[PDB]
């Protein structure tokens, strides 16, 4: 097939994407070996859903797993009656998710399980897929003429032909795997046919971080989690935390082979160590460098000029409340807290008012990175760690290194009960989640 593996795409037809999608243990060939994963649509990753604003999505999820599950439409500002984090689809049962794609939306989003307590094993076993919202901006020549690819960054570990089980230490750190894959393939080769590439990036890992760098090239950031930037932003590297998305332009200036690497990154994962005195926790340190893919430039490459502008970011109304949400950890217990509390599905933690804007100060007082995710209501990151954020774009995950405070501008959109949580999904399963009610 094509030298570059990418998930199969399902496009909306006539303004409607209607599809039956089963969650099922699936035998398949993965990184040169046979394994049984948990998949949507018989594939890992699941199929990419490509839609346009104002399309209708009708996704009937059939649960063929031996455990209950549900779907989070990660990043979509839709009703929490649809993106329902509390719904349980029992084994053998089905549920139809139906929503309209918002008019003012563009970018790379994704779908995955969100049944509290089972998210980490279900997502690790392979239940995830992408959703792309096409934009009229994609028709400008600087984007139209680029060669576009989706890169689903997800790692895996196999044991006896199945996803490796979670250990106690996995529940503390978040589980990372030794197979560091792109679109389910082990270090694929991308033989570019155009000198400009448009790469949609998805970190769908449970916990692994990707400190992205392309040999000999900068990246041109054009979209964050949930929308375009106002203009391209040149970066030498790009950290993608669990759950985050980004889109970059790559401008191939010379012929040659270039590595896309996940450079060493210390996210504060811990191990255990015993030097006489009994065992005590010790930092794992930075991750080993990983090669993600091989990028081959075309002959005599003449890249397109970058777009001068993308999408103006909306001027938001003045905020009416400031929230403070403090993240803490009890590592040896693998318990994780927001303002000193663990998740309780019956407890409402924040009550806000639709169509107002709030300032959320999220403070990481732990020692690990925690990627903070808010459902339903995309936000503008104003600052992290006291540094002004270098661009304006909708995000829905923000990474917090130990000690850092992020200031977020949060317009409240759809009414109903939704959640916020760490997107190291083990931490969510172990209690680092709270409930927001919007009325
Ligand atoms: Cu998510
Ligand atoms: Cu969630
Ligand atoms: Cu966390």
């Amino acid at each position: 097939g094509p030298s570059f593996p990418e998930p199969k795409v399902v496009r909306s037809q006539g303004g409607l994407l209607s599809l039956k999608l089963s969650a099922t243990p699936t035998p398949l060939a993965i990184a040169g070996q046979r394994a049984t994963l948990l998949t949507y649509g018989g594939s890992f990753p699941g199929p990419t859903l490509r839609v346009r604003p104002r399309d209708t999505v009708r996704l009937t999820l059939e649960n063929r797993l031996p455990e209950p599950t549900n779907l989070h439409w990660h990043g979509l500002p839709i009703s929490p009656k649809v993106d329902d984090p509390f719904l349980e689809i029992p084994p053998g049962e089905s549920w139809t998710y139906e929503f309209t794609v918002p008019k003012e939306l563009a970018g790379t989003f994704w779908y995955h399980p969100h049944l509290h307590g089972r998210v980490a094993p279900q997502l690790f076993a392979g239940l995830l897929g992408a959703l792309v919202v096409e934009s009229s901006l994609d028709a400008i020549p600087e984007l139209r003429e680029a060669e576009e690819h989706l890169l689903v960054l997800k790692d895996l570990a196999l044991q006896g032909g199945r996803p490796a089980p979670h250990t106690p230490m996995d529940w503390m750190n978040g589980k990372e795997g030794d197979l560091v894959l792109v679109n389910g393939a082990l270090r694929p080769t991308l033989v570019a046919q155009k000198a400009t590439l448009r790469l949609r990036l998805l970190n769908a890992s449970n916990a692994r971080y990707y400190r992205l760098a392309l040999q000999d090239h900068p990246l041109y950031l054009i979209a964050a989690d949930g929308g375009f930037l106002e203009e391209p932003l040149e970066v030498s590297e790009l950290l993608l935390a669990p759950g985050e998305r980004a889109e970059v332009l790559v401008r191939l200036r010379k012929e040659g082979r270039f590595l896309l690497q996940a450079l060493p990154y210390d996210r504060g994962a811990m191990g255990m160590m015993d030097m006489g005195g009994m065992a005590h926790a010790m930092p794992q340190g930075p991750s080993r460098p990983e090669t993600l893919l091989y990028l081959i430039a075309p002959k005599n490459p003449k890249p397109l000029p970058l777009p001068k502008a993308l999408s103006p970011f909306p001027t938001l109304p003045a905020p009416v409340v400031t929230r403070r949400l403090v993240l803490t950890e009890d590592m040896m217990a693998a318990r994780f807290f927001i303002n000193g509390q663990v998740f309780d599905h019956r407890r409402v933690d924040l009550k806000g008012q639709a169509q107002t804007v709030e300032v959320w100060e999220v403070e990481n007082q732990g020692d690990m990175d925690h990627p903070f995710h808010l459902h339903v209501h995309p936000f503008q990151v104003l600052s992290v760690g006291g540094r002004p954020f270098p661009y304006r774009a909708w995000k829905d995950v923000v990474n917090l290194k130990a000690g850092e405070v992020a200031r977020l501008l949060v317009p409240l959109r759809e009414k109903g009960r939704t959640v916020f949580h760490c997107h190291i999904v083990e931490h969510e399963d172990r209690g680092m989640m709270g409930v927001l009610e919007v009325g």
